């Protein structure tokens, strides 16, 4: 149930160009809404600006696909 | 007093190669120790790996100069 929604979140994020895994996801219910914080992996050789753009793209993809999410903060860390 | 130490933290961070301001600093006392979390600005065209290296350098500089700090998490965001 909560796991079903967390699966959907990860899957959604992973389908965005430049995402190299979901490193961390904390989702919590505030009433019927989800508030969440995500850390994604990205190519270490992407620029900081590119990584920002991927994060923004993840936020839009995830928010667009999972209607119950009302807050989502995405940050990036180097992976592989 | 608490402000004096926060000033020292910011000053220390700002003297590290690649730091473009301190965007955020939250420092709190746990007993006599400081636990802190910092966000620094960096060149948007630095790579994610470079930004990681600057963060690590800030952690070392700040920890080295302010002995009461016992925990310090540094992250980076694009600035100017
Ligand atoms: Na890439
Ligand atoms: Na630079």
């Amino acid at each position: 149930h909560m796991e079903a929604v967390q699966n959907r979140i990860v899957e959604a994020a992973e389908r965005v160009p430049g995402v190299r895994g979901v490193i961390h996801l904390r989702a919590r219910y505030v009433g019927q809404d989800i508030w969440a914080a995500m850390i994604i992996g990205v190519d270490p050789e992407n620029t900081v600006e590119q990584a920002h753009e991927i994060c923004e793209a993840v936020q839009a993809a995830v928010c667009g696909k999972i209607r119950r999410i009302e807050s989502l903060h995405v940050s990036a860390e180097a992976r592989e």
